[PDB]
């Protein structure tokens, strides 16, 4: 509603500049009162104190209005950006986990900055620019139509139309270079900061000088492609000065081809010299801010190309939520592959019922991350189907399923905050109390009670600041804090030791009173006392049943678990 | 380098400017005698030609010079920002542990593209608008201090006195601001990327809305501290106008005064304005030099402030390197804690005997990654030292001691990278043979082999593209590649299954022969066939034997191996 006014207002300030533009020409007057009637007289005096006036005020007044444009646009500006900014992000964290995954943390930086900073440039450029510049154009094409004639200004456009299509040529002649040294820096950028990433590696192998150089090496191929393209623009801009010098010398020349006074011989000359110097300050902005826009429209379709192209799973038209009546998982002939080119789950079917405690068991590399994975819908399956409760995971709502779902993930990261923070995010404003509840239920409320700031203490980036098993107990007081109906446990007590893992064994199993629990381990020990033990092989269902059943069976489990009676 | 002949030709270029500046002046001469001599009919047609052509030929003359000065200092602009990046990069990398486990890489990147777009513009404006405003003003001073008296050009240098004082009054009003908004959109940046790195847990807890409102609360505080700071700049630069204008005004009032012609000369009025236009347009330049270069010095200040923070583990004057004969090692009361506020290790003493295989176990949180990181020397201790083959590790160099040490960590990072790349990392320059023999050591082999891109398949950021055992076993391939005289693994086998635990365990059994092995385990069962183990307990050694033998004394050790046994 305001910000419509604000805009009214900056184009009022441009209609100021007009006025100063107009101003210009009134100096004209000045010189029309200098020959005619000149020395010896009055207006000998005149010609001083009014020029003053026009100038000293004039130019005052003109940049006075050009920076209050500023001050009355820029809570125009900067919220546009901040719109893009949170809009950017919510569309950040819409994005699909192979994305994610595979993201270079450095170039989509650089995507993701350059694309704010060029929309934030060229909005400003759209709105003072475009329609100041045609406003004083235009006033250039009437007012020497009606003060000069019609050859010069077809002259004049006509040399403009060439300025344009050599600007057009050049900068499509420029785009491969500029484009060239835009993917460099990215990929230099996304190197040091994958470096930065694998700080402690490169401490563990000596690898500092190795970094050192293959960052060098990104380094000085954008610095020779940054050469190129600022050659260019040199080149350009060159191309243009030429085009409006000529320009000039032909405005210059042509007045004073009819006589030696012409029809007006003071004035003339001033007109054309003033309208030539504010003349050359359109084309400059103008070449300049048509290439700027070009760039900006190139890196929002870069920036765009990166945020819009990433839609693998969505919700069906109008798609229901989830009822967990009974929390019930069905594996329907799942077929998945994370790549095209590599085919992982080769229909996996089962049931894991309602009300019981699952465990998922088999070699490294067998896929059950892969089954967690699919069952929170990160993906979606190439056949079969996956059921809670017989609803269809690909026909509701993402939200309300992974409401419906916790899991203390393998690989957990954390905020870098404190540890209440992480605690109490599992519920959106969760109390104290539940906080309490769960870092109780996790064997680490003894510790965070000893801790001098206890809740407050800093975890660092990822939480790397606490120790491994205090970091898993922190996953699970989340999950505790997030209480849903359907518990997930991927590889949960393999840093800690067997006593802590004894306490959170004996949690697990007192909040799975009406509620299912699967835990995918390789410590077969922790899982001894499941309901059904689901052993998977190369994407396949090998065995199934209770722990003294495949033990007996004398298949993959019982070696498996023989294997840790070994020591 | 040669560098430096490209800077002279630079300035060269710009005195080649300075030749323009005085064309300018220099043609309004030949038209200053078209008033009262110069009527043979000829010189009246001379004069308007010769100064359309010198015109002309001026100001395209001006921009190509200009022009020119970019294209011969590109090169030697780029080169400086490559040099001045790979430098911080390079400090980047030696700043110890610490600072990299509690940065916030959003703000931290903030700082360094300030520092560098600084720098970038810095260097072009202090050598080409510095230096060239100087060599005018001196020649103007020097010109005409002979043809004007002692009023105007001390009231001139008087105003630029007050220009100054307004300026540095402004500026230092606007510091704090600037450095408001600076922190504000850092403080931005590093939520945005902090929520960006838990994209996963952001999933689990269905948090999208909760960090999109944090990042719009962020935005929206960076927006306003940015208005405030661009109203500041405008209200600089309308006040910067303003004494400008003014002096233009006092200027063109005082030399207009004596005669309606000319005050002192024939040409003081128009050899006055065309100085006084070519001077305010560098010196409309020199109102933003200042600033430019004094925030950019600023700025650098600041980045190279953080980065010179005194590190926390240096090298001694004139340190020797690590001589390993025998490779054993021996904590000597070592007192250590990360925090001041937190003591972890209280004299802590023990002898890993040089070729043995040596375990830690104890409870989580007790403080054994913490042996880990000092043996690194990641941390200086607070008391006691560390020996390997009893020579000091405090008084010998970072690099030796940590190419006698290889780790396999229990938070392991790979690089976004193919699977060889971080397996080859281990050794500089490893050959294809060693690293086949480590991908065979670390049963990764097979898996790799039955891989469609083989050596060539993507792990993605962090490794995250790979299973948690398979990223255990190429950590464990790169430490194989490696081969330092000390092996160290913090829980290697907790994300394998029991069957390719024990596949690595031979492995590890297979090396080490006469090599020291220390094994940080939780899982027993893994490391009850060592030569010692040494059970910590709340930062102190508990008891330290054989397993047959700390099972007997039923300590510690029996009770948590006693702990398996539960059923
Ligand atoms: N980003 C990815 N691209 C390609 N394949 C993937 C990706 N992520 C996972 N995989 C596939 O998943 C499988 C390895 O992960 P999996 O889901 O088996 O973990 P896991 O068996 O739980 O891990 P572990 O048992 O080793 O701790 C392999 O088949 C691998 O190809
Ligand atoms: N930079 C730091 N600032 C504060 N505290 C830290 C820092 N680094 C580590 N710590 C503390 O050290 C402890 C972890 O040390 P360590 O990882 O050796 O435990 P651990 O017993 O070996 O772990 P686990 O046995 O659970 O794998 C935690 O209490 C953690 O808070």
């Amino acid at each position: 509603a305001v910000l419509r006014r604000r805009v009214v207002g900056a184009i009022l300030m441009v209609l100021l500049g007009k006025a100063t533009t107009l101003a210009l020409p009134f100096a004209y007057k000045k010189a029309v009162d200098a020959m005619t009637l000149g020395g010896g007289a009055q207006p000998a005096l005149t010609v001083a104190l009014a020029f003053v006036l026009a100038y000293a005020l004039g130019r005052f007044s003109g940049v006075l209005f050009d920076n209050l444009r500023n001050i009355v646009f820029e809570r125009v500006g900067q919220d546009a950006t901040r719109h893009l900014a949170e809009n950017v992000f919510a569309r950040l964290h819409k994005l699909s986990l192979r994305f994610h995954l595979a993201r270079r943390t450095g170039e989509v930086t650089k995507v993701i900055e350059r694309g704010t900073k060029s929309i934030d440039t060229m909005l400003y450029f759209l709105l003072f620019n475009i329609a100041p510049t045609v406003i004083e154009l235009t006033a250039v094409i009437v007012i020497f139509w009606l003060n000069f004639g019609l050859g010069l200004v077809t002259a004049t456009i006509l040399a403009v139309i060439a300025y344009v299509w050599t600007t057009r040529t050049i900068t499509e002649w420029r785009t491969h270079l500029r484009e060239k040294m835009n993917r460099l820096d990215g990929q230099a950028l996304a190197r040091a900061v994958d470096s930065l990433l694998n700080y402690e590696t490169v401490k563990y192998f000596g690898a500092e000088s190795r970094e050192e150089a293959r960052y060098a090496s990104a380094a000085r191929a954008y610095a020779d492609a940054a050469v190129k393209s600022e050659n260019s623009l040199g080149l350009l801009n060159i191309a243009q000065a030429l085009i409006v010098n000529l320009l000039m010398a032909g405005a210059m020349a042509w007045t004073v081809y009819g006589w030696s006074q012409g029809k007006l011989t003071v004035g003339d000359l001033v007109f054309v010299n003033t309208y030539l110097t504010q003349l050359f300050r359109p084309l400059d902005m103008l070449g300049m801010v048509y290439r700027t826009i070009r760039q900006g429209l190139i890196d929002m379709a870069e920036m765009f190309r990166l945020i819009d192209t990433h839609i693998e799973v969505a919700d069906v038209p109008n798609a229901p939520a989830l009822v967990v009546n009974r929390p019930s998982v069905t594996f329907d002939n799942v077929v998945f592959g994370y790549d095209r080119d590599r085919e992982i789950l080769h229909g996996l079917s089962f049931e894991v019922a309602a009300g019981s405690r699952v465990a998922i068991v088999g070699p490294s590399g067998a896929g059950k991350s892969t089954i967690a994975r699919l069952l929170f819908r990160f993906y979606d399956p190439w056949e079969g189907r996956i059921l809670i409760d017989g609803q269809d995971i690909a026909h509701v709502t993402q939200t309300s399923l992974r409401a419906a779902l916790g899991i203390v993930p393998q690989d957990s990261v954390l905020f870098n905050d404190t540890i209440g923070y992480n605690i109490a995010y599992g519920r959106d404003g969760a109390s104290r109390a539940e906080v309490d509840a769960a870092a109780k239920g996790a064997a680490i409320a003894d510790f965070i009670a000893r801790l001098p700031q206890g809740y407050d203490t800093e975890v660092g980036e990822r939480g790397l600041k606490l120790s491994g098993g205090e970091k898993q107990r922190v996953a699970i007081a989340r999950t505790l804090v997030k209480n849903p109906p359907i518990l997930l446990f991927d590889q949960a007590t393999s840093a800690l030791d067997t006593r802590t893992e004894q306490d959170i064994l004996s949690t697990m199993r007192a909040v799975a009173s009406h509620r299912t629990t699967i835990s995918i381990a390789h410590r077969l020990s922790t899982i001894a006392d499941s309901d059904t033990i689901l052993v998977l092989d190369q994407g396949r269902l090998a065995e199934q049943g209770s722990h003294l059943d495949l033990l007996r069976r004398d298949g993959l489990y019982a070696e498996m678990w023989a294997r840790q009676a070994a020591e």
